[PDB]
């Protein structure tokens, strides 16, 4: 919570410094070590430990039972995918606080849903928030971030989804980011400095890394030279994962296949004519199921 200097042992100085360095909120505070703290100018490793330790308390970061454990749950808000049945096997949509990840082949139609989650973020109806758990004014204005891999973000799919769901392309463009990416340093990059939008006023839900794997699988093609990539691509599902957390938005990538972190897992595969096939091969709570939608001018349905 940006006012940081209710944060006991902290005044209006130090809290400077930290504002600077990339802390606004109190729960990054508190999750932070004192490692990434200290590199701050003038944060000694007593000041460094002693808020880390407050900002916990203030969060009231410690055990839960019970009811209090129905109750996180309830922060997590979904986004539906435009499909009934995708909707129904994700038990309401794509959740926030999490990665889910759309693996399939060419043409399978992963970035046809990454589009079209872009759109949906803009109508409320799409949004299904626990108002137990989730403030809607969390929910005002909420903006997504597509980092583009591989050069197929297309403005005009998206307009031409939003004509198909009975709003505004223009709007729906006005409130998306889209970042292009030619290497993984780049896909790594822009990542981090989503921390960067929020920071200027922008309300950053929905991030979306088409695709999450094709660089890497290009700059690291020597089989032997295996394992510095997967330590790579696992700080960048790191990353992907605590922002999703800290900042209560959905993550969603793609992966090209013809292993790495990612909670919900869903295999894509295409049907006869517009139709196309989801199967979610893995989740911490939901079992194994497929869902029957299809791709067409207004976008995906069914
Ligand atoms: N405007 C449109 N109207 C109807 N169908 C469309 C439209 N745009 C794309 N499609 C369909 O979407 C399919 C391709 O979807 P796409 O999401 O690009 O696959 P993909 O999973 O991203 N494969 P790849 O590009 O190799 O990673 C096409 O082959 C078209 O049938
Ligand atoms: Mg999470
Ligand atoms: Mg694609």
């Amino acid at each position: 919570a940006d006012v940081l200097t209710e944060l006991p042992g902290v005044g209006p100085s130090t809290a400077d410094k930290l504002i600077e360095g990339g802390y606004l909120d109190f729960m990054k505070i508190a999750t932070a070590t004192i490692g990434e703290l200290t590199d701050i100018e003038g944060i000694s490793e007593k000041a460094a430990a002693k808020m880390i330790m407050a900002a916990r308390d203030l969060c009231d970061l410690g055990f839960k039972s019970g009811v209090e454990l129905l109750k996180q749950r309830q922060s997590v808000w979904r986004l539906s995918t435009g499909s009934t049945e995708l909707d129904t096997v994700l038990a309401g949509g794509i959740e926030s606080q999490s990665v889910t990840e759309f693996a399939g082949m060419f043409g399978s139609g992963k970035t046809q849903i990454m589009h079209q989650t872009c759109v949906n973020l803009q109508m409320r109806e799409k949004i299904f928030a626990d108002l137990e758990g989730v403030v809607e004014e969390e929910l005002e204005a909420p903006k997504a971030v597509y980092i583009d891999t591989e050069g197929t973000f297309r403005p005009e799919r998206v307009v031409q989804m939003a004509e198909g769901a009975g709003i505004d392309g223009q709007t729906v463009l006005d409130n998306t980011f889209v970042a292009r990416a030619y290497n993984s340093d780049m896909q790594m990059l822009f990542a981090e400095k989503i921390e960067d939008l929020i920071k200027g006023g922008n309300n950053i839900k929905l991030v979306i890394i088409d695709s999450l794997t094709s660089t890497f699988r290009n700059e690291f093609t020597g089989r032997g030279k295996l394992a510095e990539r997967q330590q790579k691509l696992g700080r960048h599902m790191a990353t992907l994962n605590k922002l999703a957390d800290l900042y209560n938005c959905i993550v969603l990538v793609t992966n090209q296949v013809a292993g790495h972190a990612a909670t919900f897992r869903f295999f894509l595969r295409k049907s006869k004519g517009d139709k196309r096939v989801a199967k979610l091969y893995d989740s911490p709570h939901l079992p194994d199921s497929e869902a029957v939608f299809r791709i067409t001018e207004k976008g995906i349905q069914d």
